[PDB]
RNA sequence: AAGUGUUUAAGGGCGCAUGGUGGAUGCCUUGGCACUGGGAGCCGAUGAAGGACGUAGGAGGCUGCGAUAAGCCUCGGGG
């Protein structure tokens, strides 16, 4: 979704913000496709991408 | 008057020519068997071997995967 060049140089409050918005987008998109109004898959995949990498970066900077 | 004498096939048998089931035979392998030369010779509470369930816009099965569910990141080969 967004480049690691920006992602690694951006800060704690902002990855918290994209964390909450990405959970919110997972919520919305998964359940419009659940309702049956949505068509394609790559949206859930890329929001999955975002949540996975933000959680990884969270624990990375927590440990380091 | 007289005696002499083939003449039919319900079916059947035998050959001939055509067919019908049944898939041996000939030719093949994506499969198995037995060895040679090397590598690794263990896997698990930082949770194994094997499973259940789920996961695809689609109804099931194989395979991959695990509410982040036929996958994701960073790194490099390829078009
Ligand atoms: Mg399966
Ligand atoms: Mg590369």
């Amino acid at each position: 979704g967004t480049t690691p060049g920006e992602l690694r140089e951006l800060t704690d409050d902002e990855l918290k913000d994209k964390l909450r918005e990405s959970k919110e987008e997972l919520f919305n998109l998964r359940f419009q496709m659940a309702t049956g109004q949505l068509s394609n898959n790559r949206r859930l995949r890329t929001v999955r991408q975002e949540i996975a990498r933000v959680y990884t970066v969270l624990r990375e900077r927590e440990l380091g």
